[PDB]
């Protein structure tokens, strides 16, 4: 089954913004999570062809991944931290929707989500 086009990482109709919190989400939150041993499945859009998940995009209609989020942050695509946080949460939720409790990929998402929540608990002012 085909992959859809990946989510946009720029949008000229959308206003950009740089905030201390968005800087921090890239420099600290994203870039540290990225180095985690369980980060690799989330560093690019789900390749449903390669992974032999032909029903992935029949189920997941708002795909998200850290590769896309990283590019969005580097673009200053977001208006605020909450928009970016929402993308992280979409990424985790997608994983829990498509997969089942106890699955290896779910254990990976669960661990990353905990680390993510740990790091966004306190943001710059
Ligand atoms: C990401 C993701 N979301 O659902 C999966 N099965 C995966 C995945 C699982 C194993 C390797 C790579 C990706």
């Amino acid at each position: 089954s085909t992959n859809p086009p990946p989510p946009e990482t720029s949008n000229p109709n959308k206003p950009k913004r740089q905030t201390n919190q968005l800087q921090y989400l890239l420099r600290v939150v994203l870039k540290t999570l990225w180095k985690h041993q369980f980060a690799w499945p989330f560093q690019q859009p789900v390749d449903a062809v390669k992974l032999n998940l032909p029903d992935y995009y029949k189920i997941i209609k708002t795909p998200m991944d850290m590769g896309t989020i990283k590019k969005r942050l580097e673009n200053n695509y977001y208006w605020n931290a909450q928009e970016c946080i929402q993308d992280f949460n979409t990424m985790f939720t997608n994983c829990y929707i498509y997969n089942k409790p106890g699955d290896d990929i779910v254990l990976m998402a669960e661990a990353l989500e905990k680390l993510f929540l740990q790091k966004i608990n306190e943001l710059p002012t």
